[PDB]
């Protein structure tokens, strides 16, 4: 009955994906793969996976799975997606999708030629509060949107769980802004032009931890995407994205604690848009953790019905172009044309 | 000794300036001037002013005053400042200072040549909550500021009291953004480069009612100035400017209802930064109305002691440049160098 998955990269975040695969209806994990045998045993023993591999090439050679879930760091994404396409195995790939837009496009083209689905595991838009904002806007409750702010400002120690974040020359846009830019696209549509500024505040890291981005959307809306991992607040908001939308007939204000305020022609409503806390989830990650179940169930449903996923490889190019444009803009000082990159 | 003022432009907003001049210690109004004799009659009778002039030329010829308060619309500012300079009368001039940066510079030059003070009545930085943000940041409570947001988003019918606002090709940056940009300078210092976007949402007006501006400050800080008169919120925030500042050791958050959250190395504090309610004030103008008294007392103190004012003509050029740069940037789509304009 169930689709049989193979997960590659049994790291920090993969533990969440494994829990979710148990919960997903119509799919489960039949095999795992990791370069590190300490991680291979730890995850293998925790989830009771009999089939365990030290390298992906051997995994693919044995086969016996219907899809692959790639939860490695960015360095091995291109090779693993290319291995999947050559073996005709539908593939999920973690963010950041690739090291460059050029690599991403090549990965998309290879999967399109192999006639296999490719979904980027881009789960921020699958969060309950973000879904709620989308539903309000699509309902026409505030009319046509003309302005947005999408803000993730945190002082959370992401570096403990994910030490590589402190080492790269590139940090926040590639790691976190990739989500916030995707949310901006999800809510207000594709971007025409982009302008960005960056800064490093934290002395203990190599790369930028503050980014401010100004988006000119194709539909005429303007938005601000502002991200920071050097923001010291009284109440730590991690991992909440706060959202303001202004429209011709109203406003949406998603504020701290998942408070969703909507003003329209017929007054003003307030609702709790907080996530469900799953049995295996853990504060403060529970928002992200629920969205892992949401996107993996989405993948599983779309693989059966044969439709395109929401954050497909093809879709995600238009998010990834913004990340690369933001770095270009921050260095050059100039506004970047997004259409010309694609 | 009591300083004697002449006020020119007995319009909508000048009634507030007249109330405030009564409350000011060390100064009062001895003469008024307006081309419209209905306004001259109404304001003259209300405030008991015997000396009433149909034109400024005659007012200056008769003299008998130590300073002039110009509360007309922008069209007549340059001429009235020039008349003040030639008659060696210290001058206050309402915003917008001039029609262009070029006119503003000439006005500043003429007053410097005549050895008379020139202050722009730029009263937003003189609001109690804005003064509190400045005082917190100057104290060192949050370390060195690196990022800010300054936001004035409203659905208030400013067009009732000020109908001309609906008629101009230019609207919100010139009318309101001029204040918000001044606050950005006041808090985070002078600006090196600037990028702006504008649009018109309201179908009943000629000019732009939404503007979003990205500032690169000379000290390294980045800020967003976002203004709108087409924002429909459950609670109308007019005329509050909301302010976020991030620093190396903390944050300032000035939110709706004048609530001031400051978090630093010691902990979080919440303060009530609400304005006073003067005897002659009216909701919802009371915050602005208090600041009119503050700036007019400031003028009076500085004129009496021979100091320079905070929003002197010379200082205000660095605000006004940002307004002209924002219009330029919004039309061309290009980043504008502020230094090159001054
Ligand atoms: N919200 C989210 O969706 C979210 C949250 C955190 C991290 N992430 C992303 O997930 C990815 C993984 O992050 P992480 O913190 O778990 O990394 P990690 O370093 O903890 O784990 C990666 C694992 O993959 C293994 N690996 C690397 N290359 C391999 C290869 N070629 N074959 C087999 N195994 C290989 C490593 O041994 C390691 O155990 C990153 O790209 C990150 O951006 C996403
Ligand atoms: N926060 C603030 O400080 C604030 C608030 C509102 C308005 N304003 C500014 O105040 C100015 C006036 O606004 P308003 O709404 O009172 O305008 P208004 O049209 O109501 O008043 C202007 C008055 O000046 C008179 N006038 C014009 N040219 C003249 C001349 N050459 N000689 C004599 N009289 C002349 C007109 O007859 C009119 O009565 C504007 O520049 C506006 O931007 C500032
Ligand atoms: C945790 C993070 O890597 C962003 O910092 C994520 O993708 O959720
Ligand atoms: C009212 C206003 O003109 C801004 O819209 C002012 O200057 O206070
Ligand atoms: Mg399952
Ligand atoms: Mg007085």
């Amino acid at each position: 009955t169930e689709l049989k998955g193979a997960l590659i990269g049994c790291g920090f975040f993969a533990v969440n994906q494994m829990h979710a695969w148990k919960d997903v209806k119509g799919a489960g994990i039949a095999a795992i793969c990791d370069r590190d045998p300490k991680r291979l045993k730890l995850v293998g023993d925790q989830f009771g996976i009999e089939r365990r591999y030290g390298d992906a090439a051997a995994l693919f050679a044995d086969g016996g799975f219907d899809f692959v879930d790639i939860a490695t760091t960015v360095q091995s994404h291109r090779a693993l997606v290319e291995m999947a396409a050559a073996h005709k195995v539908p593939a999920i790939c973690q963010k950041p999708f690739a090291k460059s837009l050029s690599d991403a496009k090549a990965m998309v083209r290879t999967c399109e030629n192999a006639d296999i689905p490719l979904m980027v595991h881009e789960n921020f838009r699958w969060q309950t509060p973000i879904q709620a904002v989308k539903a309000v806007l699509e309902s026409g409750a505030i009319g046509e949107p003309f302005w947005g702010r999408f803000s993730f400002r945190s002082g959370f120690d992401v570096f403990s769980g994910q030490p590589y974040l402190a080492e790269g020359e590139r940090f926040i846009i590639e790691d976190l802004g990739i989500h916030t830019l995707d949310i901006a696209r999800f809510i207000l549509g594709d971007v025409a032009t982009l302008t960005a500024r960056t800064k490093r505040v934290n002395p203990k890291i190599k790369g930028e931890d503050v980014a401010t981005i100004l988006l000119d959307h194709q539909n005429g809306a303007t938005s601000i995407v502002d991200v920071s991992y050097a923001t010291k607040l009284g109440t730590e908001p991690f991992p909440e994205t706060l959202i303001d939308i202004d429209g011709t007939q109203g406003t949406i204000r998603l504020s701290q604690g998942y408070r969703l305020e909507v003003t329209g022609p017929n007054g003003m409503t307030i609702s709790d848009a907080s996530p469900q806390l799953l049995s295996w989830a853990s504060r403060p990650w529970h928002n992200i953790q629920e969205s892992v179940l949401a996107i993996q169930q989405h993948w599983t449903d779309r693989l059966s019905s044969g439709g395109e996923t929401s954050t497909s490889g093809a879709d995600n190019l238009k998010t990834f172009a913004l990340v690369e444009a933001a770095y270009e803009s921050a260095a050059n000082g100039r506004t970047v044309d997004i259409g010309a990159m694609l």
